[PDB]
C-alpha cells in the first residue's frame, strides 16, 4: 500500500486552488502517483478542463494547465518535456534522470517544479535529513509536514 502526496518547499505559499500556471515534476506518464491520480483529481476539481477525449488529448490538457513540466515519456506535447534534467534527444525519456519517483522529487528538490507528484515515503527515502524543508499539499486547501501523509494525501493506491 502507499499513499500518493504532494510535495511542495516550505518556502513556497500557494495551495491545490492556485496550481495553474505552475510548474510540475512527474515520475512518468501514465504511473500512479505521479501522473493517474494527480491528473485525475485535477480533472474532477474542474480545474483541468478536458471532457473527454475527443482527438484529445490529456497531454495537451494538461500542458495548458501547468507552465511547464517534466513528464518523462510524454509523446505529444514538448512543455511537458521543458523542465526535464537531461542531454536534448533523452531528458523526456521514460528512464531520464528525472524519472521515478526519485527523479520527480529530485526534479523538485533542484528548483525545476513548485510541485511533485510521488509517494509518501519519497521524501524520507531521498532526502532523509531536509524533510523539515519540505510539507504537503493538501486536497482540503492546506499544507501539511511530510509526515503527515495520513491526513494529507490525494489516494491511498
Ligand atoms: O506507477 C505505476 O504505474 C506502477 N508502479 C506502482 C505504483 O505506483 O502503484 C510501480 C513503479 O512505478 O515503480
Ligand atoms: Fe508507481
Amino acid at each position: 500500500s502507499y499513499y500518493a502526496v504532494a510535495v511542495v518547499k516550505k518556502g513556497t505559499d500557494f495551495m491545490i486552488k492556485d496550481l495553474r500556471g505552475k510548474t510540475s515534476c512527474h515520475t512518468g506518464l501514465g504511473r500512479s502517483a505521479g501522473w493517474n491520480i494527480p491528473i485525475g483529481t485535477l480533472i474532477h476539481r474542474g480545474d483541468i478542463e478536458w471532457e473527454g477525449i475527443e482527438s484529445g488529448s490529456v497531454e495537451q490538457a494538461v500542458a495548458k494547465f501547468f507552465s511547464a513540466s517534466c513528464v518523462p515519456g510524454a509523446t505529444t506535447e514538448q512543455k511537458l518535456c521543458r523542465q526535464c534534467k537531461g542531454d536534448a534527444k533523452t531528458k523526456c525519456l521514460r528512464n531520464a534522470p528525472y524519472s521515478g519517483y526519485s527523479g520527480a522529487f529530485q526534479c523538485l528538490k533542484d528548483g525545476k517544479g513548485d510541485v511533485a507528484f510521488v509517494k509518501h515515503t519519497t521524501v524520507q527515502e531521498n532526502a532523509p535529513e531536509e524533510k523539515d524543508e519540505y510539507e504537503l499539499l493538501c486536497l482540503d486547501g492546506t499544507r501539511q509536514p511530510v509526515d503527515s501523509y495520513k491526513t494529507c494525501n490525494w489516494a491511498r493506491v
